């Protein structure tokens, strides 16, 4: 039965570069990373609330497993180590709260939510700027 489980292809890509600022990367790989993300591929399995989740571009690709409401081990989007612990806060859409490993930094999150319209929206949060990333079924 239809849930957040699928292979989804990015449309739609807002305020990517001002995060990536204030994640205090330089304005050129900035750009490189503007012009890798709009291949963005998401692969997504889920039953129940374990969820595994494979985040492609061109060149590179990242795995994670979680189940809702345990925490796990990740990167925030800018390769920093950080844990993480999600949360529903709807039928389908999640939450995610991240903490550094090391060091001090921006508060960051991530949401993913399923649209009635059958969207997945992607939104990461670095203090005060939230990026949107749109997707739809392969
Ligand atoms: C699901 C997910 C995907 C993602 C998209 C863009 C970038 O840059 C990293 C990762 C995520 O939870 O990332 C925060």
């Amino acid at each position: 039965m239809p849930n957040f489980s699928g292979n989804w292809k990015i449309i739609r890509s807002e305020n990517f570069e001002e995060l990536l600022k204030v994640l205090g990367v330089n304005v050129m790989l900035r750009k490189i990373a503007v012009a890798a993300a709009s291949k963005y591929a998401v692969e997504i399995k889920q039953e129940g609330d374990t969820f595994y989740i494979k985040v492609s571009t061109t060149v590179y690709t990242t795995e994670i497993n979680f189940k809702v409401g345990e925490e796990f081990e990740e990167q925030t989007v800018d390769g920093r180590p950080c844990k993480s612990l999600v949360k529903w806060e709807s039928e389908n859409k999640m939450v995610c709260e991240q903490k550094l490993l090391k060091g001090e930094g921006p508060k960051t999150s991530w949401t993913k939510e399923l649209t009635n319209d059958g969207e997945l929206i992607l939104t990461m949060t670095a203090d005060d700027v939230v990026c949107t990333q749109v997707f739809v079924r392969e």
